[PDB]
């Protein structure tokens, strides 16, 4: 039929690939990245999406809308939405039991649902996928996460249809990273699979069950406030107190000073799972004062053991729910850029005695790659 495309629509960044003739190409978007923030900005002009939204965040933070897969299928009055709307500089209200996203745009006041605003980050989605093939885009599977009810699930459907798109299947995100390994595909007795998925804002641990290529989801667990991003805020907090023993100043309240270090831990951080040292390299950081440091992988590790360590604490207790002995796993999957940290993948590797992980797709990229080789079998293509 026409070109269907695998979309991880993701908490904090999105990711699109298609199968073609054996093979998954990961889709850059028009700036380069193989990844999109699942940002939106609203301004006194324009609606921006991606990487143009989450630039102007600290420039217009109230009118920036992100976290939007947190809202999605859910009821306003829904104790999750109460407690992380806490943490939010937009406005969520109440439209008669529905919660909505309050933004102003163009001068006027105006409200989305979650499902409206991820439509539009899926519109941009399709548009990377539609620069790239040269083709119109509509077939699509897109995943979600394997704790999502019926009601995430429809939302997230919703969000597809919305955007134009006709969306093939809702599928397990630990299900997809499975397929993009094959996993299905080595048949002999059942195979149980741990996906071990720390993101950017989740970390999210499912075992399954693969009896003759068919998945079941055996167990869940994880910290839907634990990601990526904890670590980057670890080191915004080390290298603001330097700069504060440096300097006798505190960057804290400019906005844009701290948006600029924590861009820059970012990127450190990513540098930090190939290399031991990384460099911070900011001009003019605060009122005109440059910031020129480094830090080390030691160091880095050092400030985040607590937090590295307790990721085997849901691994645990997945274990204790699918009724299994940590010797009983098969096939140990890694989703999620911090999956590169060589102290994680020690740490998990170590946890199970030794035994290799699946780490060769990138792990930024593995959901979206296991959905466009799903997509192409749901339309015919493979
Ligand atoms: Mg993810």
């Amino acid at each position: 039929k026409g070109p269907a495309v695998g979309i991880d629509l993701g908490t904090t960044y999105s990711c699109v690939g298609v199968f073609q003739h054996g093979k998954v190409e990961i889709i850059a978007n028009d700036q380069g990245n193989r990844t999109t923030p699942s940002y939106v900005a609203f301004t006194d002009t324009e609606r921006l999406i991606g990487d143009a939204a989450k630039n102007q965040v600290a420039m217009n933070p109230t009118n920036t809308v992100f976290d939007a897969k947190r809202l999605i299928g859910r009821r306003f009055d829904d104790a999750v939405v109460q407690s992380d709307m806490k943490h939010w500089p937009f406005m969520v209200v109440n439209d008669a039991g529905r919660p909505k996203v309050q933004v102003e745009y163009k001068g006027e006041t105006k409200s989305f649902y979650p499902e409206e605003v991820s439509s539009m980050v899926l519109t941009k989605m399709k548009e990377i996928a539609e620069a790239y093939l040269g083709k119109t885009v509509t077939n699509a599977v897109v995943t979600v996460p394997a704790y999502f009810n019926d009601s995430q699930r429809q939302a997230t459907k919703d969000a597809g249809t919305i955007a134009g798109l006709n969306v093939l299947r809702i599928i397990n995100e630990p299900t997809a990273a499975a397929i993009a390994y094959g996993l299905d595909k080595k048949v002999g007795a059942e195979r149980n699979v741990l996906i071990f998925d720390l993101g950017g804002g989740t970390f999210d641990v499912s075992i399954l069950t693969i009896e003759d290529g068919i998945f079941e989801v055996k167990s869940t667990a994880g910290d839907t406030h634990l990601g990526g991003e904890d670590f980057d805020n670890r080191m915004v907090n080390h290298f603001i107190a330097e700069f504060k023993r440096k300097h006798k100043k505190d960057i804290s309240e400019n906005k844009r000073a701290v948006r600029r270090l924590r861009t820059a831990c970012e990127r450190a951080k990513r540098t930090l799972s190939s290399s031991t040292q990384a460099s911070i390299e900011i001009d003019s950081l605060y009122e005109g004062i440059d910031f020129y440091t480094s830090i080390t992988r030691a160091r880095f590790e050092e400030l985040n053991a607590d937090l590295f360590r307790g990721t085997l604490d849901p691994v645990e207790k997945a274990l204790r729910d699918a009724k299994l002995d940590k010797s009983q796993i098969h096939d140990i999957v890694l989703v999620g850029g911090s999956t590169r940290i060589p102290k994680i993948q020690k740490l998990l590797q170590d946890f199970f005695n030794g035994k290799e992980l699946n780490k060769s797709i990138n792990p930024d990229e593995a959901v979206a790659y296991g959905a466009a080789v799903q997509a192409a079998i749901l339309s015919g293509d493979k």
